[PDB]
């Protein structure tokens, strides 16, 4: 909805529910991490699903092995999660194995591909245009990018191909990124917003 | 005592408690606490359990608990996780170093503010590990240095990499290191070696940590 995603990473389940319920009608997808599910508990990704009608990502970041991968994914798809984003550094077989968990229980992996952090450029970004052709291969259709560098946005963009489905988080110019992301993720512009729908409203009007 | 600048962790073997049940995860600790006073709690256990499953451990076997998040994120987030983690009462932490210096020291910033640790990860010890992370794990290594990081997760697979490791982070630094690989040797560079499923799955847990101790 909008191409708008929100990363709801409040801390405590009231401030959580008040402001995604109040952008409730520009936005369809929540994404949840763990600032929010390690303070209040797993079950809060089933609660905002049933209390909002949106789809939830869950922003996990899976880095491990490829047995550990299996583990978590299986737990997070257990508590409702739609999809969950998966590192690629750690290698093929760690994406695998949370390929085929999705595939068993009906869910999907976003495979975050360059991160929009300052720190990324050191190892991350040296290594993004391989990682996300290792997706490509894998057979990834949903992909994650970086809203501060639109130049690597737009390579990861010929990389996936168009059938691909992209989204991307940081500060960027919604209007350039919306040109090689599909959506993007805003946090903190909205959740510590005076006023969340405007800050979204004003967000949309772009 | 082996070293008198740091105490090793008992019998220099931490236990990693992936289990995802709450009965099973406590009755396996419970039954090797005679040779182990550290835990490794990762997700597998504290997405199907909660958080308040480490002040449980804390409390039943009064055991160290490192908490195996592989933290990375961006910054920001980075805080948030490492002080949810250690308000659940996580002695440490393990970070990813790939996502780069300020996603680390977002991590050293709330552990000096809680007065609690950070680990490292440097190199993993699967094989995909071979793709991206070991081209990079002797910068990850330097930058962690250079942060003045103390302490390091290393790969029991490769007691080659474990050595060039320790070479970097110097014998004042703390190093543990999972994965299959032969005690004796992983041991001549780490200081203590992490397993998991060999003692959790056996029929009998504390025959497998006893044998374990054995062939170092
Ligand atoms: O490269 C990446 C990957 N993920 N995120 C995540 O997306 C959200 C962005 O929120 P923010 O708009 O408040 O900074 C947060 O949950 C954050 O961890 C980034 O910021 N950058
Ligand atoms: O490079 C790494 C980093 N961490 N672990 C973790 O250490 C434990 C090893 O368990 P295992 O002995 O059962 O394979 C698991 O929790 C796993 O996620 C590895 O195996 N390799």
């Amino acid at each position: 909805m909008n191409r708008l995603i929100l990363a709801m990473d409040l801390m405590n389940r009231d401030d959580a529910l008040r402001v995604t319920g109040e952008v409730r009608e520009y936005i369809d997808t929540v994404k949840i991490g763990y600032p929010l599910v390690l303070s209040e508990g797993m079950d809060i990704i089933a609660e905002f699903r049933k209390r909002f009608g949106c789809r939830i990502i869950a922003d996990f970041k899976v880095a491990d092995i490829p047995e550990t991968n299996e583990k978590i994914c299986r737990a997070t798809f257990k508590a409702g999660a739609d999809a969950i984003i998966v590192h690629g550094f750690p290698g093929a077989d760690s994406v695998r194995a949370c390929l085929n968990v999705a595939e068993e229980m009906g869910r999907e992996v976003f495979l975050l591909t360059e991160m929009s952090h300052p720190g990324a450029e050191m190892f991350i970004q040296g290594a993004a245009d391989e990682i996300a052709r290792m997706g490509v291969d894998l057979g990834v259709k949903n992909y994650v990018g970086p809203s501060t560098r639109p130049e690597r946005l737009s390579r990861l963009r010929e990389i996936i191909g168009q059938d691909s489905f992209l989204i991307s988080p940081g500060v960027g110019d919604p209007g350039e990124t919306l040109r090689f992301a599909d959506a993007i993720i805003v946090g903190a512009s909205i959740y510590l917003a005076d006023n969340p729908a405007a800050a979204a409203a004003g967000i949309i009007e772009s």
